[PDB]
Parts: structure tokens; sequence; C-alpha cells
């Protein structure tokens, strides 16, 4: 024998059925899982104090957002805020559940560095892992996500060998324990855009880190019908100049995903991983103008739906309403871009 | 640095151009590419002796059949066939250029036991391939083909890592070396039927085997968009008494290859592996019952094609033209299935 | 570049001086790592209840044995008896510092079923890992213990690819993790004894289970010269009615280490696993009757060497100098072993 | 099931035997290989037209040398050699068996390009291996030869993974072809000197090839006990200025070694790669110096045993008896070498 056991059929449908809704068309996740010290620089970028009310009254001014539907299937959340009610005392899952979004939770604990690695990174959180997952069904969550980290650089000949069968192997076993808790995984293999490399360095590197991963998933017997992909899209390094067209950017991304993934995946929801919120809007939008693919392409977008939120909020509470029509604006553009009908706003072997 | 060199943007539109071309709707490929001891058997079964001008007579009755290139994109030739002329002195690849038929040539060299395993078997003939190839080019070919084979028993643990590892190994470096000479690689990991295995142990196998080879194809930096892969149905093993559903063999064929082949292969072709003809073109009719599929599901059958033919011809000269009506029959049957609109002749995870 | 970064040379010296200090020659491991679940099991078998106050006083019983030094090179413990004081208010690391002996921290967090396996385990601890391993050099420990358990089932395929992929990438990140924090790694993958399988079988297994650790041993730029390896003897199942011979189980014991072992490792110390506490004796002086080995052969016991210990100790403590008496008989024994000295107490390819 | 069948117990004696017949103390192997575009070179140096003439009578020259079977075990022969007669129509086998000399065969095809790298090679041969490997052990040769070829260059991130799992997929294969046909198997997984990196850089490169190697061989079945490793001595690159000290060549080639190299393999015998007649036998002697070794380190020396030799010949007939004269100076050399006690001719983690 030696081959996997089968899945509950009982469980594989949910998972599947999940991860079809949170992929469905014309919508996107958002992704307000900051960790207490990635809030505090968004909020330090608008001279915010990081406390748990300030953090309670953005997080309630997101989900609260009237319609907010349409646009977002899932929110992706932290530990903390799972757990946690608005100012006015409502739970945020239940801000969630009224718009009919899926909550979704972080469940990696960070990054730590691989021993004689230049500084390359292992995602941590296994541990307890299966048990977290338990408990975060029951509060509500339906899907996973853990960030696994690379970079790239050529004289250093980063991604490493060790970094790739890491972030491989950690994705893996999160995935596996994630469908065998009911919760839908989402895969992050985030190639960072540190450095001045070219954008077909880009592809390579990303082509070599999905193959690796894809290969793991199957070794691990995840079930890719209930499950998701959120990779970053295929660009110019941040130290370029020049940024790539969107039309480059579309293609090499798309061809880079039809190159590695299978299509049993139901859908790819892309980090903005740094872009501006426009780019991150247009570059998505030409992806979905090369369709129909073989999955759905979407976004799974932090700073690309909140920059502009947090700016118009800058932590006073009269500007709610203004904070929230401006998460509105960027929501309807990505989730528009999803279908390739965005409008803009203010082959190569 | 340390990843693949840019392939020839020149060779790699050859490659894709011609593998699409292959893979066209409504069509697929003729494989007549028996060996010596192979068409041996094949003319054993008629009672016909295995002399050189039996062999031509029948390939030209093949490749000679008027309206054939309507159903059929390729032909696989054996080495023999493609610098051999027809009774009556035409070229065979002469036959095959008339009716628009793309010329595709064998280039393995057989099996060889794997030592110290149980009669698992290395596809071998690396040794000279890229020559071949370049000679082979000159004569008119632009795809070649190249079979492994991997066996099911469970009491064995057949097929071992050993024999995944050598098929894939094997597979790449023949992929990637045709495509340095312009020949669209046919990639055939044939999973035997022989046992009384189920259908759902046949998908597993047949999963691990496909992400290992495309594992494989992608660490050898082969171009899918310029290749095509021929793999077993998902079925019973051939000592079940029960023959799957054509439904069944559908389902859990297309499942497997969702589950493990990126998108960018732009074509399936399947071998017809001991299946009637009649179930061959059933089976492919239902799963092209299931599009749109992602990659374009075919067929490349021998057996399938040739078994009623055969046994029209006889031998006999004169019954030539109604061996070669049975031929189109059974070619329209399949083209027909390609686009899943055969009338029929005389989700679990 | 993309290789492994310069190891501290200062601190590799640490690591491979202690790594055979422990490796000494007529020396080995006390193992008392014993959680606080599994000691409950051994305190049961002589009728005590597991209280911290009858751990404390087994503990210091063992540890304060006078001349235990003599054979024994270090201590493995449970966090809490390396955090703990004999009932006399001795501390437990003073109590080994006293006879020389090192103390060794046992690491992991125990097992966790692998999903979709038939009950097979990873080892999970990675988690602040490295922060413990700080704590623990601080609290006196200079190296550390981490268990992977692997079965044997022919007819279930076990132990499985997966499996033994878990367990090896388990182990090289435990132990890179440990010596970048100046800890020795023992390296354990114990092949359970569970089934009816010839000892030819657990050859074959232990062979293969070695060799990928040692390949994901350098994959993960692990110092062999500062690491121990703690495996199972070789030997039949343990449902065999028939326990295969001394002089077998040190042939095919040996074989199977000098098959995957690099020399540079300076030190195996075997797991007595389940053996009576004269087989694992006997059966480690068969070895060293085999000497010289490319590297020490010797013990890291548990059960091996407490057995009859605590039979004879009983939890009444007057039955203290007798009990140790005891302990000192066996560690004799098994340093005797070690040279291939020991006289007995009451080629295949 | 799914493991390695078990080898005949009588071909692994033999391949046992005569594997330590060849690495036995005070002799190594004279590496007289050269297929007819090598030695064409070898000629050209000294101004001698490659004619069979000229072949015959050097070939003749070496094995017909007195005395030279106490300082050589084995000798590696190019084929045309193997069926080749002296000028006075001695067999060339014949002149090897009555020193006492066991003929080896060189059974690669030599090199080819890995499509889509930047030159770096595959070793051909396994198409018809087993049945050249028959027809060589019926000509009396009891052991082969496989040469593989990795460069290092940095900012080329060489010797990239695809050149190392290719080299070690085919050592590997052709290793348990060899076993399987009563043949000892050298590995020869060769890092050329090319470029200009330092002595720590060749260390990394070679563990991690060695450690590739190692593993496939153990997937593949091959019998350590009856196989032999002819690697590189880990030096400075061939583009620096300051050769490095006999000490460190020393240090870190027996490092690297014991560092990957299981102990039941019998014999590590070098390449010389280009190095001097006398810094080869230095840099041997100085490891030598070193021992007890877990197996014999020695030497498979082309140039370094025939520089001399052949520009003491010059290709005058004449010059014979001074060419054999000055051949057996440098075997003596090698031998004693071997042993440690060469007098010389005219711990870092």
């Amino acid at each position: 024998s030696g081959y996997g056991l089968p899945i509950s059929q009982e469980v594989a449908k949910e998972l599947a059925e999940n991860a079809r809704k949170i992929a469905a068309p014309g919508k996107g996740i958002l992704a307000a899982d900051e960790s207490t010290g990635t809030i505090k620089k968004r909020f330090d970028s608008i001279g915010v104090e990081n406390t748990e009310a300030n953090r309670a009254f953005y997080r309630d001014l997101l989900f609260s957002t009237k319609g907010l539907g349409q646009y977002i299937s899932g929110a992706i959340l932290f530990e903390e805020t799972l757990y946690q009610k608005s100012p006015s005392g409502v739970p945020m899952v239940d801000l969630l559940k009224a718009e009919g979004i899926i909550p979704g939770i972080k469940v990696d604990k960070g990054l730590e560095t691989l021993p004689l690695t230049d500084d390359e990174k292992a995602t941590m959180g296994l541990d307890g892992l299966s048990e977290r997952c338990k408990k975060y069904y029951e509060a509500g969550a339906r899907f996973a996500k853990w960030r696994a980290v690379l970079s790239i650089d050529p004289a250093k000949g980063k991604p490493t060998n060790l970094s790739i069968t890491e972030v491989a192997h950690g994705l893996a076993r999160y995935a596996a324990i994630c469908q065998a808790n009911r919760l839908v995984p989402i895969v992050e293999p985030e190639i960072l855009t540190d450095g001045s490399h070219d954008i077909t360095v880009c592809a390579e590197v990303t082509e070599r880190v999905l193959a690796a991963v894809f290969k793991a998933l199957n070794d691990h017997h995840v079930l890719l019908e209930g499950a998701l992909l959120k990779p970053n899209m295929v660009t110019h390094g941040s130290d370029c100049p020049k940024p790539a067209s969107h039309e480059e950017i579309a293609f090499y991304t798309v061809r880079s995903l039809k190159r590695t993934v299978p299509p049993a995946l139901p859908g790819v929801m892309f980090l903005s991983g740094g872009q501006s919120e426009e780019d991150a809007s247009l570059n998505l939008n030409e992806m979905n103008k090369m369709g129909p693919h073989p999955f759905q392409l979407s976004f799974s977008y932090g700073r690309a739906l909140q920059a502009s939120c947090l700016k118009a909020w800058k932590g006073v509470p009269e500007n709610k309403a203004k904070a929230q029509q401006v998460l509105m604006e960027r929501a309807r553009a990505n989730g528009e871009a999803q279908l390739g009908k965005y409008g803009g706003g203010a082959y190569v072997y």
C-alpha cells in the first residue's frame, strides 16, 4: 500500500465548497490579519498609537462597511480580532457574517532564520496548529493563512535550495493539518520584490518555487480542490526604476501560474506585495482580460485595499464614513478587475 | 544564477505551434510506431508473416486512406517506416503530407530491467538521441515519442520509488533533447493495467507518477507549451471482472489530470492500453462531455484505431478499401469523441 | 553562491569537543528523559504514584550514584528534572557535575499523526526551539535529544515516503537549530520493533531511513563532527518468536551503519528499544568485538539501564543503595560492552 | 514490499573481493583508458602521430613493465586496448595478468551538454551498457569506469542542481548495471579545477556532490562493498596563483570524504586532475600520514603516472626501457604515498 488514506468525503466537500465560495467571481479576500507589530507600522504611517481600542476601531471600521460582501468573499483575521468585539460591542465575526463574508484566520507564528543561511527564513507554527485549527473553526473561521517568504539575490544564490525546501515543506504540513480540521488552507509562498532583478528573473524563480510547492502539496496528500494559492505577481524588483507595464506583469504572472499550478486548484488570490492600490487593480484586471482561465485569478490584498482607507481615517473617528467609502471604492475596483472589467481610477517562451 | 538558459524564441514558437496543431480540436494521433517485434504480434493475430513488404503494404494502407487528415493530426512512425516507400514507390511521409498529417517518430530504444527490482523497467535511448532527432527532423518528423512503463502491484510495492524516479528522469532528459532539436516531445508514462486493482488505486498511482513526471520536466527546463502528454486512462485493472463505467473512467481520469498537469500543456493524448476500440471512443467522449477543459483531451491510439482495420485486411490485398473504410470509421468516432459528440457504434475526492 | 554560510569555528569546536566527550571510550549515555506520561508507565510497573516528589527521589537516586561518571558520559533529562532539586535540596545538574556527567536535554514536544497516513507520526517541537536551547544551555545542558518514530508494516507500506521525509526534515531542522545554540544534537530516528518482520527487513528499512536522514543533515548544513546518532539496533520484530542471535544483530547493525553513516560523525549511541538489559549489553558487546570502527559504537539506554534499578527500588526509600548498586552493575556492563570486554551477567551482502 | 531485491550473494562476494584487491594497501590504479581523441592530445605534447601502432606500442610499454604489479593493483583500459595485442603479438590483458594486475574497462560514451545549461555535461553510455559489461567480463575485465564532470562557477551558479542530479543519476544507473554483470564500478564524479575559486569553495561543492551521489547509489541499490570512488582531491582552482599546501589539500580532502562517504566503501582512488606528478604523490602521502582511515585512500592516476613516462619515450622505441624506469619510479612513489611513507622526489570546521 503506502499511499495516503482516503480523505473524509464529508470534510472534502466542505473544503471544496468553501474554497469555491472564497474564489467567487467578482470577489476576493480582504487581508486584515496584520499582527501586532505589523499593524503598528501601518498605524505609524498615519500617526496612530497601537492600542487595542484603535485596532478594534479600525477592524470594526473595515468589517462594518455596508455592502462590503458584494466584493469581498472572505476576510483574513489575526487571532486577536477573531475573538474581538467592535467598540459598540459586536463580535468581529458577526460583522463579517452580516455581510456574508467568510472569516479566515492567520495561523503561522511568523519567521525565523534558517541556520547558516544568509538571513533566509523558515515559517514557524506547526506546533499545536491542529489544536488551534479546531478552536478557530469553532470560533467561525473556515479558512486559514500561512505566509512563507523567499528572497531573490543572484549574487548570493537566493533563494537557496534549503529556503525552497523549507518553505515547501512547511506549507504542505500546514495545508494538510488545516484540511484535517475542515479549514481551507491559503498557501502563500511570497517571493519578495527586494532587489533590482528583472521581471524575467522573477518569473524563473516563481516557477521554481511553485513547482516545488505543488510537488510537496501532492506528497503530503493536500486536496487542491479545497485549497487556495496566494502568490506574488511576477514583477520587476522593487529597486528597479522602471515598473513593468501592466501587460508584461499580466503575461508573465499568468504564464508562471499556468506552467506550474494544476487546474484542480479553484483559485489564485494574489498578494499585493507593496504595489500601489491602482497597480494592484490594473495588474489583476489585465490578467483577466486574458481569460477564461483554468482557475479564478483574484486578490487577497492587505495594503492594496487599505492604504487610502487608513489615510482617510487618520485615526479620526469622524472620518469613519469617508474611510469606509474609500474601502468600497477599492473593493469594487478589484472585484471589477477580477472580471476584467475595471476601467481605471484616480508570447514570450 | 544557476537557472536554465533562455530557450530559443524561434525554436519555442515552432514547438508550441506544432504542439497545438497536433492537439487540434476534433483530431488526434494515429500511433503506427509498432517496432518489428510488436508489429509481429499484431500480424500474428491475423495470420500474416512479418516481412518488410507486408509492413510496407499495411503502413501504406493506413496513411494512403483518403480524407484521413480530417480526424488525424499526426501519425507516429517507427524509424523503418519514416524512411520507407509504399509498394507503389511513394515515400510514407509524402502520404502523410498529402493528408496534412504531421509525421512523428518513436525515438526510445525500448525497455530494460532496473537491477534489483522485480522486473521493473527503465526506458533506454538517450545515447545518440540528439543526433537522431536532427536526422529525423530533416526526414520530416516534427514530434517524437518515448514510452516508459510502470506496473501496479500492491503486494510488491509496485511501482517502486526507483521505478518512478527512473521513468521521470528518462522522460525529462528525452523531452529536453527533443525540444533542443525542434521536435515536440510526447511524454508517455504508461501505467499498465496488469492486475486486479481498483480504479481508485489506478487514480492514486497515476497522480503520484504524473506529479513526479511534471516536477522532473520542470527541473530539466522542458517547455510545456511545446510538449504533449500520453497517459493511461484511469481504469480498473485488466484482471477485474467488472470494467468500470465510462462515467467513472471519465471522472477519475480528468480528476487525476487536473490534479497534476499544469494547464500550459496544450494537449493530453491518451493511449488506448488494451481497451476495446469502442471503449476507447466512449471513454474519451465521456471526458469531453465534461468540458471545457484546460487542455485538449484527445487520443494517441494504436490498437484502438487499428484492431478492426487489421481484421478487415487479413493480409488480403483486395480487402484494402474495406480496411481503409474501417480505419475512417474509427478515426471519425474518436475525432467526434474529442469534441464530446460521439453517438456510439457497433464528485469523489 | 547559495551554499551554507561558514559555521562559527568557536561554536564548531565546542560542539565537536563535547560530542567526543559524550562518545568517550568505555562510556555511554543514561537516558533519564522520560516525560511525565512515560515515567508514569515506568512507575506503574512497580506500583509507584507519579508525584513530583517520587520523580525527584528517583532521578536523585540515579544521578547521586557514587562513581557513576566512570561509565556514564552524559545524562539526558526531561525539562522538569533540569530545573529540579533532589529531595535534599541539591540541583540535579549539580549531581551530574559532581560525577563529571554532561547534562543533556530532551527538546522535542512529542508525536502527532501525519494527516492521511495510517497513524504515522511527525515529531513536533521546532517552534521556540532556538529560544529553549539558549535557556537550556544557560541551565547547563550541552547536548539535546529529539525522538522521531517510524514503523515497519509491509502490508501497509510502512514506513511510507511521507513518514521518512517528515522524520528526516524534522531531525535536520532540529539539529541545525541546536548547533546554532551550542548544543550537540542527538539524532534519533527510531524504527520501532512492532511487527513480525525479519531482521533483514529491519536492515533494509534502517538503511533507507538513515540514508534519507544523513542526506537531510547535509542539506541543512549540520556539522556531523558535532552531532551524535541514536538509532535502533537492527533486530527481528518484537512479535517474532525467535530473538535473533547477538552475532546476527551485531552484524546487521554495523553493516547498516557502515553503509549509510559518514565517518566524520563521532558516535552512534544505540537506543535499547524494549530489549532486555542483558541483550542490550551483549548485543553492543558483540558489535565492539568487530572493532575498530570508524565511529564509537556505544549506548544511550533508558529502559536497559533502569529496568532492574526500578524493581530494586520499588518506591521504597530504604532500597536506595541497593537500587544504586544495580544501576552501577548495568552501567559497568555497558561500558565494558562499549569496549567489547563484557563477560556476561545474570558476510551477508 | 517495494525495496530492492536481494543481490546474488555469489556475485556480491566477487565484487567485494575484487574491490578490496583493487584497493590493496601500497597499491593503486593505472588509468590508461584515454580515448582516441584524449590520447591524441597526450601524444601531441611529445610530437607523436596517433596511429594504432603507436598506441599499441605505448600501452605495451606501460603494461609490459617488469614488476609493475608491485604498486599497481589494476589498470583501466579503453575498449580498443582491451582487445589489442602488443606489437610483439601478446594480448594486452595477458601482460596485465602476468603482473597480477586486474584489467578494468572505461564504459562511458563521453559527455553531452545538458540542454539549456551553460555547457554543463551529462555522461552518456547506459544504452547497451549491460550487454557491453558481459562481453568485457568475458574479455577479462573485472571493474569498470564512468567519468562524470562538474564545474565550479559561482557567478553562473555552477554546478547547477540539474548538473548534480544528472551526474548522480547516471553514476548510480551505471553502478548498478555493472554490479549486475559482476564488474566493480568506479564512481567518478570529477569536479574540474577550472576557475579561480578557493579550496574552501571546492570543499563545499565536493561535499554537496558526494552527498547527492551516495544518496543516489543507495536509491539504486548499489553495493558499496563492491564499488570504488574516484573523486577529485579538494584544491584551489587552476587559475589560482597560489597552489594550496599539501597539508591543506590533505585536510580538506579527507574532511570532505569523511563527511559524505559511508565507510562500507572499501576504497577512494583519487584522480590526479592536472596536478603535477609530484604534487599528486605528495598530496596523497599527506592524507595517509593522517591515517588510519575508514577506507583506503589511494590513486587512480592517468597523467600523474604517465607525464614523465611519455616525455622519456618521445615516440622513440629505444627509449622504452628508460620510459619504463620512469613509470616504476612514479608507481613506487604513489604506492609509498598510499602508505604515507613517501619521502619525496625530484581542524577547520
